[PDB]
């Protein structure tokens, strides 16, 4: 006994799918013919792409798989006229966020400028993207090496940095002379 008859569907699964009857039985969260193409549930976010079941794939720089953390990573400029960005340059890496709320200068590229307090908080603060609570930033942490002297600590709505004698902190370019 032999036969050239398929004993099953005719056409392809992937993805978890059951091939059975014409159409491919989709895994969870799976749609298509051959179920290759998964459900972006809450929303692909930062120009990404739908990979698994709301597992959308994320470009760059969004901390948790759901990319809605839109911190990218920039060098923060300090000061900006149509003439330089800063002049002496900074792998400084923070947030734009950062960079506007506190210091208030520009960051990223090419050079994206604005001003310093954007929400009607204070400056060194950043409202919670859970409480929605102004905190302040260890901006002495969040923005590293922004001060130029001796010590840095933090206040809230403001850094303190601590100069040696005779030196004078210059908050306009974080310098200590
Ligand atoms: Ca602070």
């Amino acid at each position: 006994s032999a036969s050239r008859s398929i004993q099953h569907c005719n056409i392809r699964c992937m993805n978890g799918g059951s091939c059975s009857d014409d159409h491919c039985l989709c895994q969870k969260g799976y749609i298509g013919t051959h179920c290759g193409q998964p459900v972006c549930e809450s929303g692909c976010l930062n120009g990404g792409r739908c990979v698994a079941p709301n597992r959308c794939a994320c470009t760059y720089g969004f901390t948790g798989p759901q990319c809605e953390r839109d911190y990218r990573t920039g060098p923060c400029f300090t000061v900006i006229s149509n003439q330089m960005c800063q002049g002496q340059l900074s792998g400084i890496v923070s947030t734009k966020t950062l960079c506007c709320a506190t210091v208030g200068r520009a960051w990223g590229h090419p050079c994206e400028m604005c001003p310093a307090q954007p929400h009607p908080c204070r400056r060194g603060f950043i409202p919670n993207i859970r409480t929605g609570a102004c905190q302040d930033v260890d901006e002495c942490q969040a923005i590293p090496g922004l001060c130029q002297g001796g010590n840095c600590i933090n206040t809230v709505g403001s850094f303190e940095c601590k100069c040696p004698a005779g030196h004078k902190l210059n908050e306009v370019s974080q310098k200590c002379e």
